């Protein structure tokens, strides 16, 4: 297993057809889970599974610049369970990343970080037993 927060560096950045996997079980009594897919300091995308937002469980994706969070998208499909394995995966498309989890279709984010070869790692953190994670052309 992997420890969390766990950093998957994506060499030479992201680029349309790459496929992120990831392999996980949420742990008891889960608040969240977070991937950031990072520029620098920066964060393209953010999604952000929160499993009590004012008893609601949401996921909410952004974008952060200069260290300001921008406009949140938010998502009230929610597919993950509180102590229940997982997968994520995360195709780059040419205008968005595009989320499936446990074989569903999910949502897409329109990309706000255009130099996508500069999103260079992505951070996988939160309430969760971390299994794998990975990257595979398709
Ligand atoms: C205005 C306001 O209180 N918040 C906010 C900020 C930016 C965008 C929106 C919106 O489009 O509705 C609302 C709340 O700001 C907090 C603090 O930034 C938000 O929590 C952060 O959310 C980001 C993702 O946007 C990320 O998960 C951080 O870890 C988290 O602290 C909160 O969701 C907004 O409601």
């Amino acid at each position: 297993p992997l420890i969390v927060p766990y950093n998957l560096p994506l060499p030479g950045g992201v680029v349309p057809r790459m496929l992120i996997t990831i392999l996980g079980t949420v742990k008891p009594n889960a608040n969240r889970i977070a991937l950031d897919f990072q520029r620098g300091n920066d964060v393209a995308f953010h999604f952000n599974p929160r499993f009590n937002e004012n008893n609601r469980r949401v996921i909410v994706c952004n974008t952060k610049l200069d260290n300001n969070w921008g406009r949140e998208e938010r998502q009230s499909v929610f597919p993950f369970e509180s102590g229940k394995p997982f997968k994520i995966q995360v195709l780059v498309e040419p205008d968005h990343f595009k989320v499936a989890v446990n074989d569903a279709h999910l949502l897409q984010y329109n990309h706000r970080v255009k130099k996508l070869n500069e999103i260079s790692k992505l951070g996988i953190s939160g309430d969760i037993d971390l299994t794998s994670a990975s990257y595979t052309m398709i």
